[PDB]
Order: C-alpha cells, then sequence, then structure tokens
C-alpha cells in the first residue's frame, strides 16, 4: 500500500534506481509488468548452454557505472575473443584482417571511408550530449535522415555499404527511418565511432561471468518483497496529496514521488490524471524502438580458431541473414558459439519463418564466411525476437524519427508533477546502453533525493570515478587520417 | 455484462458500427473513455457562438457514406461561402483570385507549378487505394519524405513553399516527418489534389447544420443505454471461449467479438492477453497524430464581403501564426466569424501562449491580410488544442513516417483473432475524414456479420449510391494542363535544338 517511492518497471534503470533510494533509507516499491527482472536484458539458462544473454550483454571501458555497480553485487567479466583474424564479407568473398577496421585498398575508395568516419565524428563534437537540440545545425540535420546524410556524403558504393550496415548494427533501424541529428548524437554519446565499433578497447570487450541477467536478479534479492512481479502498472493518479498507482490486477499503490523506469513510448500503456501536458502526450506516440533477433548456434568446438579467425564476421549484402557475428564461446573454451544479429527489415521478414527454417539459414551462411563445413553441424541454437515484447517494444533502443528529437527530445527527462523519468532512454552516456540504465535510474533517483531536501542541487548529477578493472585506451588518430581530402575534396585540388 | 458484440471508441467509426450491428438484431454495448461521444468531432454550445464545431467539420462531393448516414438521422448541410475572391498573402503582399488555384503568372514558375500537381496525381494512379504497399515504386517512394520529393520535383521557391504549405495543411506534420509514398497515398484515396483542396465542388464545400457532433450523439440517442460513457477499455483478454473487456472503473464486458474503434496507436492503452502478434505490437508505436489548433474569430458582422472577399486566405511565411482560413459565419448570414488552423510545429510553437495573446496574434494578421481594421475588433473567440488530447493524440489523423507503411501498412486491418479494426485510418476512401469513419466502422461491422455466418464474403466491401443533395462534378483538365513540359523538360528541349 504505502511507501515513499514508487518505481515503475524493474529493469537495470529501476533495479538501480530502487537500490540507491533503498541505501539511502526510504521506502521503496518496485512495480513490475512481467513475471521477472531484467526486462531487455534476460539470461537464460540450461543443460545445453549453461547460460546465454538473450538481450543486453556486452560491456567495455568508459563505461563505469555498471562496472561498478555489477562488481558491488559479486558479479566479474571475462574477454570476448578477438585474438585472431576478424572477416569482412563482401561481394560474396571473405577478407581476414586485424585491427577495428576492414581494410580498403582502392585509394579513392580510401579516401571515401576514411571521410565517412571522420566526418561523423568531426559532426558529433558540435552537439551536446545533454542537449542535442542545441547543435548549431540541430533542425537542418534533424530534418534529414541518415540516407539522404549517407547519398551527399558518400562517393563510392562500398563506403555506403559499409555506413548502412554501421548504422544497422548500432540502432537496429533503417537508414531512411532515423534523423540524422539523432544518430550522430548517439554515436558521439558512446565516445565516438572507433570507440562504439570496437571490441578491443569499445563497447564490445566484455561479458558477465553467468550472464548480465543477475544484475537484476541480485538487486531483487537485496530488495526482497519490495519488488512486485507481474504487477503491470496501468493507471496514475496526481491529483491529490499522494500519488495513487494502480495495476492490471486492481492493487493500489500510494507514494510520495514516482520514478517511471520503462521505454518512453510505453508510457502510453498507463491512463494519467491529470492527463500529460501536451507536449509529452505526443512525444510517446512518436518514438518507437528498433527491430532485431538475436541468435546464438553452438557448436562441438570453436573450430573458426583452428583456421585463425576469431569468430567476428562483418557480412554485407541483402541476402545475408545476419550481419554481424561474435564469438560467445564461454571464458573456459566450452560450450563453443557464434553469436549473430538480425537486423532490422530482416528481421520481420525472417520472423515469418520457423526456428529450424532460421537454423538452417545462419548455417548455411556461416560455412560460406568461415569456409568451414563444420558450420554445418550445429548441436543447438538459441534465438529471441524482441520485436514480439509487448513491454519492451523492441531493442536495443529508441531510435528518433526526423523532425521529433528538436520538437520533443527536450521532453524526455522533464518531470511531470511528481513522477520523475529513468530508463536508459533519458541517459547522457552511452544512452540505449546497460551503462545508460544505471546513469539514468541513479540520475533520478537523486532528483527525488533533492525534492525531499535530503541532498544539495549540484549532486544530482554525479561523476563516476574509471574502473580499475576495465581501463581505458584513448582513441588515437593518424596524421594522414585527419589530413587526408575527401574525394570532392581532391577534385577541387584538380 | 453479456451481450454480441462491443465496440470500444464512440466516435462516428463506432457509432456508425454499433448502429448497423443494432439495425441487423444483435446485442451491441459501445464502451467510450470520455464523458461525452463523437471523438475528433465536437459540437460546442453557448449563447455567444449558438454552435461552433471544433473537430471534424467539413464535408463535401463524393463523401456519400457521411452524408446519408446523416440525412437518415435528420441533419441538413449548408454551403461554406465562396461567393466573393479568395486571397493569396505571400511576402507579406495579397493577391485575390477566383477559383481553386491560387494564379501564378512567372512563365517558368507557371511550368514548375503545373507539373508539381500534376505529377502528384500522376504518382497517385499507380497507387492502389486499399493497398498502398503494392505500388511499383512503394519501397523507393516510401523510403523517402516528403520534403525530399518536393526538393526533386521543384525548380522554383515559389513552388516549393506552395507545395509545403498544402502538405502542412492536408496531414498537419511537417514535410520532413511524412513518408512520400503514404502522402501520395492519402491525397489519391480523397480523388486527388483537386478534390481535396477545393470549397466548391471539393472536400470543403459543405457542413452540417447544428454542428456534426449531432451524428454521434443522435446515434446515442437511438441506442439509449447500450453507450456506456467514462468507461477507458484498459485490457481484453481472447483466452477463454468469449471475450473479456476489462475498463478502468473494474467493469467487466463479455461478447462474441470485439471492434477496436479508436486510432491506431491508442490501442497502446490496452493490455492484450495473448500478447499482440509481433507486427500489430510494433506498429501501434510508429504511427503518431498531427498537430492541430482550430481556431475561430467572432465578429459584428462578416466585413471582409463588403470587400469582395469570401474570407478564403492561403497565407505563406514562417511569421504567419495561420496557414489556411475560411468564413465560418452561420448561413443565415449572423455570428459573422472567421476558422483558422494553426498547424504541426506552429500548433507546438503558438501553445505555450495563453488564449488572449493567441487572439492578438491572430487578429493582427487578418487585418493585414485583409486589408481591414475591423479585423482588430472581434466580439468573442473560441479555440481547441487537439494534441492534449489523451484519447484522440493529435488531429485530424495518423500519419506514417518514412519506412512504416512498406513494413507494417498490411497489418492495419488485418483482424486478431475475434478483434476487429474500424475508424478512419483504416478506410479505403477519404481515410482521415468523418466519411472514412463511416466506412471503416461499417466495414468492420459486416466482417462480424459474416463471421457469424449472417451475409455471404462479397457483401463485406458494400458501395455507396452517390448524394441526389451534393452531386458531384468530375474533375476535369485542359490540354496545356497535361502537355506543357516541366522545368527539366523544357531544358532538354533546349539542349536537343542547340545540338
Ligand atoms: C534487447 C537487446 C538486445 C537484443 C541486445 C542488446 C541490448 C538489448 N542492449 C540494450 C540494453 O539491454 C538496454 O539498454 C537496457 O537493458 C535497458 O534497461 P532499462 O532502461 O531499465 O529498460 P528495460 O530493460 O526495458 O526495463 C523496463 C522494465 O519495465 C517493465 N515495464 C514495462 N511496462 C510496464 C512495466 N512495468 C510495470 N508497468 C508497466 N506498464 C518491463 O517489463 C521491464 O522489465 C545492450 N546493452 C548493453 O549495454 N550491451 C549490449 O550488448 C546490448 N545489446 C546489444 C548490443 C549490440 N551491440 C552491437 C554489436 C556490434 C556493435 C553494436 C552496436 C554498435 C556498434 C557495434
Ligand atoms: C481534430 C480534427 C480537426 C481539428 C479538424 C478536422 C478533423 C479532425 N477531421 C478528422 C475527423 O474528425 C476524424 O476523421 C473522425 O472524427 C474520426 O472518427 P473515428 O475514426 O471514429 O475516431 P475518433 O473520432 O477519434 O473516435 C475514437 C473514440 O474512441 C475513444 N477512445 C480512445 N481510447 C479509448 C476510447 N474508448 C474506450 N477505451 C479507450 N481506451 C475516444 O474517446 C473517441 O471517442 C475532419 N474530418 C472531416 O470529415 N472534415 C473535416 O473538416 C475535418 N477536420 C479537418 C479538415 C481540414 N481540412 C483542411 C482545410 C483545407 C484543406 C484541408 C485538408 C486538405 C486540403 C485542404
Amino acid at each position: 500500500n504505502k511507501c515513499d517511492v514508487v518505481v515503475v518497471g524493474g529493469g537495470i534503470s529501476g533495479m538501480a534506481a530502487a537500490k540507491l533510494l533503498h541505501d539511502s533509507g526510504l521506502n521503496v516499491v518496485v512495480l513490475e509488468a512481467r513475471d521477472r527482472v531484467g526486462g531487455r536484458t534476460y539470461t537464460l539458462r540450461n543443460q545445453k548452454v549453461k547460460y546465454v544473454d538473450l538481450g543486453g550483454s556486452y560491456v567495455g571501458p568508459t563505461q563505469n557505472r555498471i562496472l561498478r555497480l555489477a562488481k558491488e553485487l559479486g558479479l566479474e567479466t571475462y574477454k570476448v575473443n578477438e585474438v585472431e583474424r576478424l572477416i569482412h564479407h563482401v561481394k560474396g568473398k571473405s577478407y581476414p584482417f586485424r585491427g577495428p577496421f576492414p581494410p580498403v585498398w582502392n585509394p579513392i575508395t580510401y579516401l571515401d571511408h576514411n571521410n565517412f568516419w571522420r566526418t561523423m565524428d568531426d559532426m558529433g563534437r558540435e552537439i551536446p550530449s545533454d542537449a542535442p537540440w542545441k547543435a548549431p545545425l540541430a533542425e537542418e540535420w534533424d530534418n534529414m535522415t541518415m540516407k539522404e546524410l549517407l547519398d551527399k556524403l558518400c562517393w563510392t558504393e562500398s563506403a555506403k555499404q559499409l555506413a548502412t550496415l554501421f548504422v544497422n548494427l548500432c540502432v537496429t533501424a533503417e537508414t531512411h527511418e532515423v534523423s540524422a541529428l539523432w544518430f550522430l548524437w548517439y554515436v558521439k554519446q558512446c565516445g565516438g565511432t572507433t570507440r562504439i565499433i570496437s571490441t578491443t578497447n569499445g563497447g564490445q570487450e566484455r561479458k558477465f561471468v553467468g550472464g548480465s541477467g543477475q544484475v537484476s536478479e541480485r538487486i531483487m534479492d537485496l530488495l526482497g518483497d519490495r519488488v512486485k512481479l507481474e504487477r503491470p502498472v496501468i493507471y496514475i493518479d496526481q491529483t491529490r496529496e499522494n500519488v495513487l498507482v494502480e495495476t492490471l490486477n486492481h492493487e493500489m499503490y500510494e507514494a510520495k514521488y514516482v520514478i517511471s523506469a520503462i521505454p518512453p513510448t510505453l508510457g502510453m500503456k498507463i491512463h494519467f490524471n491529470p492527463p500529460l501536458p501536451m507536449m509529452r502526450n505526443q512525444m510517446i506516440t512518436r518514438v518507437p524502438l528498433g527491430s532485431v533477433i538475436k541468435c546464438i548456434v553452438y557448436y562441438k568446438e570453436p573450430f573458426w580458431r583452428k583456421k585463425d579467425y576469431c569468430g567476428t564476421m562483418i557480412i554485407d549484402g541483402e541476402e545475408a541473414p545476419v550481419a554481424y557475428t561474435l564469438d560467445d564461446t564461454k571464458p573456459e573454451g566450452n560450450y563453443a558459439a557464434i553469436m549473430g544479429f538480425i537486423l532490422a527489415h530482416k528481421a520481420r521478414k525472417l520472423a515469418r519463418l520457423t526456428k529450424e527454417e532460421r537454423l538452417k539459414k545462419l548455417c548455411e551462411l556461416y560455412a560460406k564466411v568461415l569456409g568451414s563445413l563444420e558450420a554445418l553441424e550445429p548441436v543447438h541454437y538459441e534465438e529471441k525476437n524482441w520485436c514480439e515484447e509487448q513491454y519492451s517494444g523492441g531493442c536495443y533502443t529508441t531510435y528518433f524519427p526526423p523532425g521529433i528529437l528538436t520538437q520533443y527530445g527536450r521532453v524526455l527527462r522533464q518531470p511531470v508533477d511528481r513522477i520523475y523519468f529513468a530508463g536508459t532512454e533519458t541517459a547522457t552516456h552511452w544512452s540505449g546502453y546497460m551503462e545508460g540504465a544505471v546513469e539514468a535510474g541513479e540520475r533520478a533517483a537523486r532528483e527525488i533525493l533533492h525534492a525531499m531536501g535530503k541532498i544539495p542541487e549540484d549532486e544530482i548529477w554525479q561523476s563516476e570515478p574509471e574502473s580499475v578493472d576495465v581501463p581505458a585506451q584513448p582513441i588515437t588518430t593518424t596524421f594522414l587520417e585527419r589530413h587526408l581530402p575527401s574525394v570532392p575534396g581532391l577534385l577541387r585540388l584538380i
């Protein structure tokens, strides 16, 4: 019945907020729609796989908040395999390489590729992390899709294809679906192109031993009976002295404040009294989540390593069901596996098939790319289509279509009376990730602490000390990378 | 408790569906979230205005379903005033004209303008009304915003400006927000550019005497206690023999079938068991409604008529709060009024101001455009911002951003077990309008009748006889309009003679 704060949503953001408030001495309740915690993270356990992450999984350098929270909960990380060569598969052919970027040999194509990545970071430097709508050219860039930007920037089809794959993989949406301003903000707030795409020294460096689902599970252990499972919130009433929160199974909760720790659009599932202010009312109908199926194919042995392949594949073309893979073998070297993402329109297209039909397509692709008949003999298969989830709406995160970020963006984390907004979408650093979920939950919890007169205003936003276990190398450029001309630049010099 | 069909939503679509089913002999219940029926139609009544439509209002030739329904209910129409001259206000200057289109004098600009409108209709002919995703170039056009299409087509700023205003007015959204394929479908399914923009012989020809809100009100009168007000639906359960429908105030309703007669995205407010199929689950997060404030300024007399202006203004420019007006005077000639729309980004921008501040801005604009000091002395003002409505989401209707219609469009009116889908967004003719609401509601009702084995399959979609009261002139083009070249076409003809 009665408490200090109701937290709506038991994913990482909601759990991190609840933990902070509980540690501060307040009475908290977490209302969770599902029969489990974790939300967009989900660790499946069975004898065949031991454990596998079917949602959010990877962590890396500069993600100091998730690393600190996980460590405090007794969790450890291990390194994703990147010892051997990566593969770039293009026009039906495999090209092995080392380092973060697939090499380019044609001098014109080289100039075009270099300029694209450089320009993305160049543009990003003009976009404030905490206010992308304040970029000098905000409106111009927001009224443009990424597809339009790519058409303007890329003078070769080779650069445009890779850039397109990059967009699809980053935000699980088509280039024509997303705002240019929003996408450039998204990459920038993760630390730039190199940081976001890299395994070693980047976002895909590490996973948690035992799965990321343990973060939410272990906080639930700490909170005990304060977490209420199968309690979808349907109604929030702010007309009286105390806030009233009603669930689908007819329970009523009373609190001084509420944290909404759900994806922005999922706010539509709640009936508000009084009605939301105009801007938020419309915003929450304008912000969809992407489309993805996460697939893991298991093998007797990590056979690709014997051919000096690490298991990373970058696979171009419409025919390929999966555009990107990583080695998903356990740190001990057993439960050999390849993880792949089926992205955007392909997720929608291939969802019509059966599980067995999808397994076959993936194995035939991997056999081709790795040049190995062993890829055709899987021992097990696990997959998850996030598009079908009523209480997620998709994965990995919310994207903004053209025009939306400049018009509605400032309302994302603006409080509505006694409701405060968490969730990874409201973060300013690694928004879209588990790291962003921790930032947003803890920040929202502190906003309430300030509202109660318990902490000063300057303590709402808190910096995080660097992890000693996962240190960050700085991102470097070469002299030639900085000063080599673009294709139109070279033509101008001619 | 128990009935044959639960209808969710008491707007025109839901009421038309309920009436059809009730007339067929079935037990129906309508569950309506608000304390009133009508939805996106709302007629306000007070002594100062007598009556005024604050939502949906205009009807015209080819909208035969709404006209027939209204006539059966005892309603009558009258003609919107278009006796005197229209005004095109551009670059701070007013240019009076006659006919549907503002004239263009510059020969290059003339070619550009002619080609734009022609091309819109040309492209539309390739788009099936009942399946726009089947257009031969569906993907190409869907992966493009209207802004991109305009940039490619319009060789003069003059044509691009007017085309932009046209998009804003049609669908209450910016050119960069909407898919080109969707917008071209939208215009085509209303009968084309001329039909959609015209007063005389078009969509804005007429209004209902006493207001359009009477359509829903009078059906409620016929249904009696079957309409339940202040019953927002929160939960639909389809796991058992009968469908269970739960409301916010904890009432339970049991039925054989459900019609969902709400805007597609408002389906998000309902929790489903079992969960919706994947495609619909994602679709309903991808389909927002537009942004608009409808404003009516009242005067002692229709003074614009004395200057030979009918009251129609097409107003270009960023500074102008209102881009389009019509005479809203009563047919008797009293309660003189100008109706104007504040569109898209301007609706969001000017909502921050007070009512008094907005009134002032409109009057100063009208004084400028009409060249009349009298515009500065209003006697009354009414307005409605539709962006603030929890149970509408916006107005006039749902738009589709780039990429959505080809990927999710086929799921719009696909039944989910025993739930069938009405609402103007699922119509194939005048979708977005009151006409489309009638078509969709009656079609959804007949889908259920077929499911019950009461009618054959070929009776689900029913054609409508033309109104005798509101006849439709055909849309004509001149010889020159059809065969005059575009700007790039003329340049090509110059490149060949000089070779
Ligand atoms: C899905 C996914 C996948 C598949 C993958 C991934 C992901 C995902 N990610 C993301 C994450 O996960 C996120 O961010 C998080 O998790 C979020 O959190 P939050 O904020 O908390 O949210 P959520 O979870 O959702 O929660 C919520 C909750 O709530 C609830 N509800 C609802 N509604 C309601 C409720 N309750 C009550 N009532 C009501 N009404 C629900 O149920 C829930 O629970 C990620 N992340 C990270 O970090 N990592 C990773 O890994 C991930 N993943 C991904 C990634 C990818 N990557 C890739 C590779 C290569 C590359 C890339 C990118 C870029 C570049 C390169
Ligand atoms: C808003 C508006 C305005 C301002 C204006 C206009 C309009 C609108 N429009 C449109 C109409 O109105 C529509 O379409 C209709 O109405 C629709 O119907 P429906 O489908 O039925 O839907 P609604 O109404 O929305 O209903 C629904 C219902 O449901 C309910 N709910 C929700 N949720 C829920 C519920 N219940 C239970 N539960 C739950 N959960 C609600 O409440 C409701 O009731 C129009 N239309 C026509 O026809 N006409 C007109 O006039 C109109 N308007 C407009 C127009 C404009 N125009 C312009 C001028 C010039 C030009 C233009 C365009 C183009 C060209 C030129």
